[PDB]
């Protein structure tokens, strides 16, 4: 479903994914959401790829990613998280939208987006099922 990225992130300095495994993850970098607002997405693997490639061109965020996923943030590939936090055949940080897209949340606005590990968010899925009862 093409669309038009928007949102602006958070500052984020640190360690900008230590988070993703616990809570709400973690916000996009103001910095990252800068090369990503207004432009125009074919699709959501676009939008992902695109996403990771301007992970890969920022200092800042690339730091607290080993050598292995700095290649893979660089081909637009999503880095790889720690075992312990994989779910399934799902190994790799994600993004997730924080008012899901199937409760009305928008597909393509930065700040509705977090970075949480696969285990995270599915867990994160599981507490907002419950707490509609
Ligand atoms: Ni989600």
């Amino acid at each position: 479903e093409p669309g038009v990225a928007t949102g602006n992130g958070q500052p984020v300095t640190g360690n900008w994914l230590a988070g993703a495994s616990q809570g709400d993850g973690v916000p996009i970098p103001s910095q990252i959401a800068d090369q990503l607002r207004g432009k125009e997405f074919k699709s959501w693997r676009d939008f992902r790829e695109q996403f990771w490639m301007a992970v890969s061109k920022d200092p800042s965020a690339l730091e607290n990613l080993s050598p292995s996923n700095r290649y893979f943030v660089s081909q637009g590939l999503a880095p790889y998280a720690v075992p312990e936090e994989h779910l399934g055949s799902k190994e790799k940080f994600e993004i997730h939208h924080v008012v899901p897209l199937e409760s009305g949340g928008a597909l393509y606005n930065i700040d509705n987006l977090v970075i949480v590990t696969p285990k995270r968010h599915s867990e994160i899925h599981k507490e907002l099922k419950l707490k509609r009862k």
